[PDB]
């Protein structure tokens, strides 16, 4: 409890391409880099020589592979992966010193899934069985890990933005990774890591929307999404307020829609024209909330001889997505045992001399249960 030095710095990443952890599959162990994804629930790995892949799972080389004689087809947008299900022995070299027999989807065909030039070859879906493919009887990796070992039923993530890195602490918390106190919001339902946002402020100014809008049709914490994604109506209200706060300088209308970048010469980014963004989350106690605050350092993503940034807040039709834009400000504790998610100021988040990311409570917020969409 509290200190896991061997897992510190076990994540690496390229900006906008997610964070991955080294894993091994099969016997003898085959090493793969695997995207850490709290927004899905399948352990799926490249298993054929796709040109983009540095490497892939060669089941024929594993004496411990067991075929489940079942295929899985997984469309989404944009894209798809298809694979064959089995089990095999899985370890995390810079994780707990255990080995688990986990479900693995061997990806044999995909479209717009693997990224050309990325250093990961599969994804580790850390969410719950209710969104596993093909169905909730395919036990997710972390469920198997907890069933078969004594690893406590929780993990935590410190994503450090900018080559990026960070830490996945499996089975506990490392208090070096955060400053101040952890604040917890309930996991509303175990499918995604679903939470309830109860108030949104831009530079301290309330958007004053019916809070059910903030969670239309859900709000999730998702390490496998780059952006803060906001439901359309909330996004419209949000940019408008951000546009207004930031009007000392003017930017193309397309910038706010992510359709073009904006640049400034090096050292010349005007952070302070941009507002902070505060999400109040449902607390642990009736009528009690807390708030997490992020900087433009978080929602202006670095991507000419200038520092060009992408606006990393974007509209959504799947509800709010707290992606790397949120998570890079905080140490985030996925406290599965207590069905709650803790947030604390991250010891590694990017800021400036004037503003820091923040986690503050308690606040008095009534009718928070009304904020959840049904
Ligand atoms: N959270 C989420 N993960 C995704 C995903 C795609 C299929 C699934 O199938 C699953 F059921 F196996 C699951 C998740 C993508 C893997 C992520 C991805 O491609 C990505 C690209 N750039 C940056 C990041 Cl941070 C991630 C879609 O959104
Ligand atoms: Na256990
Ligand atoms: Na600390």
């Amino acid at each position: 409890r509290g200190s896991f030095v061997e897992m510190v710095d076990n994540l690496r990443g390229k900006s906008g391409q997610g964070y991955y952890v080294e894993m091994t599959v099969g016997s003898p162990p085959q090493t793969l880099n695997i995207l850490v994804d709290t927004g899905s629930s399948n352990f799926a790995v490249g298993a054929a020589p796709h040109p983009f892949l540095h490497r892939y799972y060669q089941r024929q080389l594993s004496s411990t592979y067991r075929d489940l004689r079942k295929g899985v087809y997984v469309p989404y947008t944009q894209g798809k992966w298809e694979g064959e299900l089995g089990t095999d022995l899985v370890s995390i070299p810079h994780g707990p010193n255990v080995t688990v027999r986990a479900n693995i989807a061997a990806i044999t065909e995909s479209d717009k899934f693997f990224i050309n030039g990325s250093n990961w070859e599969g994804i580790l879906g850390l969410a719950y069985a209710e969104i596993a493919r093909p169905d909730d009887s395919l036990e997710p990796f972390f469920d198997s890990l907890v069933k078969q070992t004594h690893v406590p039923n929780l993990f935590s993530l410190q994503l450090c933005g900018a080559s990026v890195g960070g830490s996945m602490i499996i089975g506990g918390i490392d208090h070096s990774l955060y400053t101040g106190s952890l604040w917890y919001t309930p996991i509303r339902r175990e499918w995604y890591y679903e939470v309830i946002i109860v108030r949104v402020e831009i530079n301290g100014q309330d958007l004053k929307m019916d809070c059910k809008e903030y969670n239309y049709d859900k709000s999730i914490v998702d390490s496998g999404t780059t952006n803060l994604r906001l439901p359309k109506k909330v996004f419209e209200a949000a940019v408008a307020s951000i546009k207004a706060a930031s009007s000392t300088e003017k930017f193309p209308d397309g910038f706010w829609l992510g359709e073009q970048l904006v640049c400034w010469q090096a050292g010349t980014t005007p952070w302070n024209i941009f507002p902070v963004i505060s999400l109040y989350l449902m607390g642990e106690v009736t009528n009690q909330s807390f708030r997490i605050t992020i900087l433009p350092q978080q929602y202006l993503r670095p991507v000419s001889q200038d520092d060009c940034y992408k606006f990393a807040i974007s509209q959504s039709s799947t509800g709010t997505v707290m992606g790397a834009v949120i998570m890079e400000g905080f140490y985030v504790v996925f406290d599965r045992a207590r069905k709650r998610i803790g947030f604390a100021v991250s010891a590694c988040h990017v800021h400036d001399e004037f503003r820091t990311a923040a986690v503050e409570g308690p606040f008095v917020t009534l009718d928070m249960e009304d904020c959840g969409y049904n």
